[PDB]
DNA sequence: TCGCTAAGCAGTCCGCG
DNA sequence: GCGGACTGCTTAG
């Protein structure tokens, strides 16, 4: 096989590399790598190395990496550019793996672990590690085994061995319901004392040294706790055995308002799953506890136990160990679904970076661009310091707040990467500048043509047309990979809809789900067989279709995230190719594009309708426009349509056959106007929306910018079995909105869009009447909690104290003198509830850690004093008032003359 | 929360005769 | 009460 790296590190003048050799074996080596860097040189000096601007360079080969680093410093001292890859491990990877890396995940040791620490006096601080580690579960991907290290004797209690038999049993049999499919994969090791547990764990670690190390909060908790605990008991040299090169470093992670410490383990790639999830999932969650995320992702119930976690080991050690094992498995289950590890490996190996660098788009693109340029013997420029300066972004049209009955949306494909490729935007393709007219003059095609030679953006920039820049070349490669995965995602989605349709008529028979590839549209044969299947087989197929869609989503959305990240990195001062001229060339071109095409669509539709100056485009944001289709529908007349699907087909055909060709013509003219290198403004129909035929539904509404709701029948070619609400920006979409309130507001919107005013009034009356019965957690607001200390003046709110922070201060007073009570953690999320006048907490609200029940110490009082009235007005009534006012609708029936009978 | 801009709403403080 | 200046937070893209 082709060899591939696992990890790479620089330690002084040595590169330490763990890799898979040509026989599939894991190896380690120390290489005394001599790096090269570059200086500009005279024309007369014949060279094969040129900087990105075509200026000649001489290569300087250093005796060692420290010499190269010293040279960089001296060049700064002199005031001359030191060119080349200054991150020597990336240069090493480039030299050692000079080909597209083909990797084999089955040879990469992926370790998933979780530790337990019993702590009487509150949260066990990983920098102190003052409490024994009493359980470790460590899953190894190569062995496919869960290794359980169980401490039976502790100063906090001696316990009996954990029983796998009881663990397997149902909760209803007194068991722990450890999933049967992992029961045979558990390797249980009880220990008489902590020292032998930890020593054996290190020997195990040495035999089975993780390459990728993950779990939940492993970087912020488990890793530093294990390191520091071993350090405290045995000394530093023993703790450093967690590194295959015996090198570790305390790394201080700084933010706006403080800092924290993590432990860097040289020769290991830590990908904490909580951070992979935050980066790659595109969710914003009210809580990031593993129980909360597992419930959300997997629909598995919360792990239930009695008493506080600090007494679980002594009261129920059996459950304590079982829950440690389940915790590790939950993460593997999330990954089986989301496939973020697979994604990280794909991106890391593509860029030729340390796998953990996937968290940094700057580092990822730096390595991609470096490798690409190196292929042509070109030399990368030195990074420079730049002051942070704001720059303009996208255009967002101000909508007229209203109901909108029939709506068709159109969307530019991968806008910013397409702009980059179209205009040819790159550090080395800058050709010069032209005199800019106001943007509106370009939008209306009245400004002078920028250039007859170069490719232009309306910010005043001109670019070469003879050859692609490195940024367009490399962005195109990832754009093209994404396209394939988006295709699989959309096919799986369409396939899902076929199964949902068939589920209306399940057959009374015993059968199996079909063995099919959900990444490809079902053939007619598969479709025939589906129509004959039972509900059991159909639901199983639906689950699989949906899992395939998720896999496609992960692969495609994060590839999109990376290429959009390149556009954004051009405006980050730490990027090697930072240039506000280029960053702004992209965004300003985007503003023109959207407003240019708005004008073109209005002009086209006014022509077909035989009108003048009517606004068909009701809204736009960045890369999309929303077109009112009422007049198109009315031109044939609603009576002419057999059903909803009939007018959806008609609008689908109108968009594809009439509007898209008109949009294309409009954008080709714009390309010529800007003299761009290649026309790549591809704007396709996105959504078709409206009320069910013959209903009183309003179809859609806008309240303002980035705030709207549509009843959608077709999205990007997916024809839904049932209409889907597309709600953007409204309170139903915000993690801050109470769970039950999101749900109620969503149903109010559904009724508005699908059924009309009377249906809405019916539901509102019932909700208002019954909501006081809702569970307190379901009606609590959520907020991130920053700067708690800043606003804390002797336990009371300081000037300008935010509402959620006030609530935390209230909580803190109420739990004062309890080392046991859960503490609110700076920077994390809290639930927030309002309190009625004259309550014993002495303030108008209380807040406690999100994803948890409030402590029993005060729960009864909180429930008794909760202000339901304030809760309802603020979270439900006020947003609903916004929705209905915009839609020109009433949520309460107004009095009429009919009331007199 | 270690790892692009536009823009919405909640809440504080205080003016507005 | 509402709105503007301001902080804080969370969206859409
Ligand atoms: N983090 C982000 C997100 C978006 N955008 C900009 C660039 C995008 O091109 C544009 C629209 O983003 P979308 O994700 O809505 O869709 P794209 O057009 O990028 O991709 P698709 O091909 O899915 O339409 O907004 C950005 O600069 N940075
Ligand atoms: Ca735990
Ligand atoms: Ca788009
Ligand atoms: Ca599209
Ligand atoms: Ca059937
Ligand atoms: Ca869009």
């Amino acid at each position: 096989m082709k060899e591939f790296y696992l990890t790479v590190e620089q330690i002084g003048d040595s590169i330490f590399e763990r890799y898979i050799d040509s026989n599939g074996r894991e190896r380690t080596r120390e290489v005394e790598y001599k790096p090269s860097l570059f200086a500009h040189c005279p024309e007369s000096q014949a060279t094969k190395y040129f900087d990105i601007y075509g200026k000649p360079c001489t290569r300087k080969l250093f005796a060692n990496m420290r010499d190269a680093s010293q040279w960089i410093k001296r060049m700064e001292d002199i005031g001359l550019e030191a060119l080349g890859m200054d991150d020597f491990k990336l240069a090493y990877l480039s030299d050692t793996y000079n080909y597209e890396i083909k990797y084999d995940h089955t040879k990469i040791r992926v370790a998933n672990f979780d530790i337990e620490v019993t702590s009487p006096d509150g949260f066990p601080e990983p920098s102190q590690a003052k409490h024994p580690i009493d359980a470790i579960t460590h899953y190894d991907s190569i062995d496919d085994r869960f290794y359980v290290f169980d401490l039976l004797n502790s100063p906090y209690g001696n316990v009996e061995e954990w029983s796998i038999e009881i663990a397997a049993k149902l909760q209803e049999q007194g068991g722990d319901e450890v999933p049967s499919e992992i029961i045979d994969k558990i390797i249980y090791m009880p220990f008489d004392n902590e020292k032998e547990l930890l020593m054996e764990y290190l020997n195990f670690w040495q035999q089975k040294t993780p390459v990728i190390l993950t779990g939940w909060n492993v970087e912020s908790f488990a890793i530093p706790y294990v390191y520091n605990r071993i350090k405290n008991i045995f000394g530093e040299s023993t703790a450093k055995r967690l590194s295959p090169h015996r090198k570790t470093r305390v790394k201080v992670i700084e933010n706006m308002y403080g800092s924290r410490e993590i432990i860097t383990l040289f020769g290991i790639s830590v990908l904490d799953y909580i951070d992979l999830y935050k980066k790659f999932s595109f969710t914003n969650q009210p809580s990031y506890s593993l129980d909360y995320i597992s419930e959300f992702e997997l629909n598995v119930g919360k792990l239930k136990y009695d008493g506080p976690i600090s007494k679980l080991r002594e009261s129920n050690h059996q459950r304590y160990i079982s829950y440690n094992i389940i915790a590790v498995y939950r993460v593997l289950q999330i990954d089986a679904k989301r496939q973020f590890i697979n994604l990280s490996l794909d991106m890391g190996y593509y860029a030729k970076i340390q796998i953990q660098s996937v968290f940094s788009p700057i580092k990822t693109w730096d390595a991609i661009i470096f490798n690409s340029l190196k292929e042509q013997n070109k030399v990368i420029p030195q990074g420079r310091s730049h002051p942070v300066q704001p720059y303009p972004g996208a255009f967002v049209k101000e909508p007229i707040p209203n109901r909108y009955k029939y709506v068709m949306s159109f969307d530019l494909t991968s806008l910013y990467p397409s702009i980059i490729r179209q205009v040819n935007i790159s550090p080395e393709t800058i050709a010069g500048t032209f005199k800019v007219a106001p943007l509106h003059d370009y939008i209306n095609a009245v400004a002078e043509r920028p250039s007859d030679v170069y490719s232009c953006s309306p910010n005043g920039m001109m670019y070469y047309k003879d050859r692609d820049g490195v940024v367009p070349t490399e962005i195109t490669k990832v754009f093209n990979q994404r396209k394939e995965h988006k295709g699989y995602m959309l096919a799986a989605q369409r396939n899902g809809e076929i199964i949902k349709e068939a589920l209306h008529n399940p057959n009374l028979s015993v059968d199996e789900p079909l063995d099919v590839d959900y990444r490809f549209d079902f053939s007619d044969e598969i479709k025939e067989k589906i129509k004959k299947l039972s509900a059991k087989s159909l639901n199983e197929m639906l689950f699989r279709a949906q899992r395939t869609e998720v896999a496609g989503m992960t692969a495609q959305i994060n590839r999109k995230a990376l290429i959009n990240g390149l556009a954004g990195a051009l405006g980050n001062v730490w990027f090697r190719y930072y240039d506000l001229r280029n960053a702004t060339a992209i965004t300003t071109f985007g503003q023109m594009a959207l407003q240019w095409i708005e004008r073109k669509v209005n002009e086209y539709l006014n022509e077909v309708c035989g009108t003048e100056g009517e606004a068909f485009v009701l809204y736009g944001d960045t890369d999309s426009i929303y077109v009112s289709a009422d007049k198109i529908i009315d031109k044939v007349g609603e009576s002419k349509f057999r059903d909803t699907n009939h007018w959806v087909d008609f609008l689908d055909k109108f968009a594809r056959e009439r509007m898209e060709p008109a949009i294309d013509r409009g954008f080709r003219e714009m390309c010529e106007y800007m003299n761009n290198k290649q026309h790549l403004m591809f704007m396709d129909r996105e959504a078709i929306a409206g009320p069910p035929l013959g209903s009183k539904g309003i179809g859609g509404f806008w309240t303002g910018k980035k705030r709207y709701a549509l009843n959608v029948w077709d999205m990007e070619g997916t024809r839904y079995a049932e209409p889907k609400l597309k709600i953007m920006g409204l309170e139903t979409q915000k993690s801050s909105t109470p769970k039950a309130v999101q749900k109620a507001l969503k149903e109010c919107i559904r009724r508005m869009l699908q059924e009309g005013e009377e249906s809405l009034q019916e539901y509102f009356k019932e909700f208002e009447k019954e909501f006081r019965q809702l569970n307190y957690i379901s009606i609590a607001s959520v907020s991130s909690a920053n700067n708690i200390a800043k606003y804390d003046v002797g336990g009371f709110p300081g000037p300008k104290c935010p509402f959620h922070i006030r609530g935390i201060l209230t909580y803190n007073r109420a739990i004062k003198g309890n080392i046991d009570a859960p503490q609110v953690v700076e920077g994390e999320k809290v639930y927030v509830l309002p309190l009625r006048e004259g309550n014993p907490f002495g303030d108008k609200c209380i807040a406690w850690p999100s994803g948890t029940e409030i402590t029993d110490l005060i729960k009864d009082d909180v429930l008794h004093w909760m202000d339901y009235t304030v809760l309802l007005e603020k979270t439900f009534i006020k947003p609903l008032e916004g929705f209905t006012s915009a839609a020109k609708l009433d949520y309460e029936k107004k009095a009429s003359l009919f009331d007199m009978f």
